[PDB]
């Protein structure tokens, strides 16, 4: 049934995991399904076979502990080997690439160069995942954000979204606009006028029918509406001035005051990490699904790794 | 057998093990017992079959060797999987467990803070053994001590131990005491009177009737009813004056002309790393235990981790 | 076949391999029949049996993510374990290397201090592997060169190789003269008057009958009897003047207008890191094998594991 959906044709098989703009509709059911599927397998056995004989490497020039980790657990419990490397940016990525393809079948990148990926793509023998590249792309914490929203409220049809904070820089809000493209949603965009979305991006949403509301507060009218509150960090280096900062800080922050005026069935997202802008007093809140979020993302990592190498 | 001494009871299991005041006589007895199994399956196969299925991440915000090794060792030699983590204290420790046990199912954790343990148990929903907390305990540190003991010299009746150096800011000396509260057995304290145990580990020791003797000098009398010598490192912040700290370091060194005074069955102990407070010149004697120490380590955490995830 | 070839008899086995000077010519024939099975066994199920119920800990004072991993990739392909640990020269190296014995059953180990080697013989009490002695050798990367050579050219009879760039400080090129004292080579030795080989491995290669060519200059005639060119880094603190050092970085680069004057055989080699001294556009011409080089030592070092934990 596993080994079935393992089976099936992919776009994933033996190839490079660099951008969202790869996969279609289809791609992703079918790696949803294996997610489930997975999820399974590890509740009833801990560590699957899908993967003996497989030696996956991640190769992190920044860390970042959730990520790096989630891969390092999810090849693990497919039954794979991991070699974990950590490094900085003198050796070039093209020449580390290219040494680590011969110990590996397939590399996790993050790396602060955008350009990492052309560099990926160029050079290097075996299936890389991208892991963040100069923040610009993350596709699997696209894929488990989506994958969140499916799994805890059912049909995406009807549901709207509210992206709050700083959606300028918050590329994950542009990557999971991309991967919503096909749904009938709404979304409402809450942030100051200094961080809108890119023109482009906030042009794909009217494009699909999909621009409901852009707001500079965050209200008890668009609260009312929210079936998910995906939030963004928002960092005092994108104001100028301090005081314009807090202003948005506290007119954004997700605390008791702000989910009363929620719906009971309104889910908080957050890639993180995180400053303030949800309050420690709502993470026991069932509507908090951050901490879930990685979870989702174990069993998607866990599928698109049994899919790229078979 | 051993999957017999394993179905039994125990409070390890599913449990946090966070203090050594969590456990009972008969907890450590039967971890003892379990420790004598790992070390016979492990002198035979290598890696066992216990934990297979299973996920133990290590997560280390100070570096030691020693004990994130040790973890790591015993939990691959039961043939789980581990995940090692290397961080320092901006995302926060609770986040960091959250996420974390998404991965995983149970958390080594050695933390600066003395309170990582009570955020540990708050917010962590998988078990946490404490690997160090702001250096105010190390249970398993306690546990291969004791169990160093019980197994280089026999019956814990009749023993004499002498704790040496630095016993103030020595906690794991304070661990054992506790954990010797069960035994006929004397202690001597070596020290300068800067350096005495706290006031109520000491009287801890007089109200289960073991206070031998309290000196400032390491004598022949002290040595020669010595069966078991716990050194401790003598930092040169403890004391003001540097002529102070090393007339101490001089008179409390185990080198051969102070072992000439020991008995020729004299256990010297260490939780290691040492300075000069014990020479290299001794490290081939037959009493030399320090090394022997981690072995049993070894072992005690094997049980520990076969105990705490079954 | 491979169970056969590891039940005969070898210097590996059970042994510290610390320097070339410790295997004969038979030595080396069996490891590299054995890293051709390995190869075989990888090619048809990625990790192998061997070694299940081994430890393997990688201890690395300095990093060296080629070697590092390499041995990390071979441990687990043979099917044993890993621990590796990254740390810096306070606890002592024969205090680490004890400690760490207690874990595994043999330590991969390189420092900073070839005297590294020394300490491992007088108190580690189990095989230590050298991965790196403060430069001085690095035997694993003298076998897998060798197995490189006659690899990507068969027979090592009528063989010329040329020894580019920093032959003084290039001790692999030494090893590696040491490990051809058996076979018919002639050798040529391109490198400024500065930095010749030492005059003893220079009287090595007299004495084998096989130092055909001493030059300053990487001529169209030297390059054209070469078979295998390894070059070396010439890094800018060899020289007093820049002016020199780039001279000689320019005369020395290999790049199209350089193998142009080769043979359309020549094998390139490197230890690796390069700085410019191999041109990127010469990675994908078929000579170029300092990528195939790291493959090799994969294979190389599964066999050298296996001999050595039998």
């Amino acid at each position: 049934p596993l080994q079935e959906m393992l089976a099936a044709p992919s776009s994933f098989k033996k190839s490079h995991v660099l951008s969202v703009t790869q996969f279609t509709r289809a791609d992703l059911h079918l790696l949803f399904q294996i997610a489930q599927e997975m999820r399974l397998g590890v509740q009833r056995e801990g560590v699957l076979d899908i993967l003996r004989g497989k030696v996956l490497c991640t190769l992190f020039y920044e860390p970042s502990t959730r990520t790096s980790a989630s891969f390092d657990a999810a090849m693990q419990r497919l039954g794979g080997r991991t070699i974990p490397i950590q490094t900085s940016t003198g050796e070039t990525l093209q020449d580390t690439l290219r040494t680590l393809a011969n110990y590996s079948d397939a590399i996790v990148l993050r790396h602060p160069d955008e350009k990492c990926v052309d560099v990926a793509k160029k050079y290097c023998p075996v299936p890389v995942i991208n892991g963040g590249n100069g923040s610009k792309e993350h596709p699997t914490q696209a894929f488990l954000d989506l994958f969140t929203i499916r799994e805890e409220l059912g049909t995406m049809q009807g549901l709207t979204i509210t992206f709050v904070g700083d959606l300028l820089y918050g590329r994950p809000v542009h990557s999971l606009v991309y991967l919503l493209r096909h749904y009938q949603v709404k979304v409402q965009l809450v942030s100051p006028k200094a961080l809108r979305l890119p023109p482009a991006v906030r042009q794909q949403l009217v494009d699909a029918g999909q621009l409901l509301c852009e707001s500079e507060a965050l209200t008890p009218e668009i609260l009312g509406r929210t079936d998910v509150l995906y939030c963004t960090r928002v960092q005092k280096e994108r104001f100028p001035s301090l005081a314009e900062f807090e202003a948005v800080k506290d007119s954004y922050r997700i605390d008791y005051s702000t989910l009363k005026y929620a719906k009971p069935t309104t889910v908080v997202m957050h890639p993180l990490p995180r400053n303030e802008e949800v309050a420690e007093e709502v993470d026991f809140d069932q509507r908090a699904a951050y901490f879930r979020q990685m979870r989702y993302g174990l069993y998607c990592r866990m599928a698109l790794l049994a899919l790229v190498m078979s």
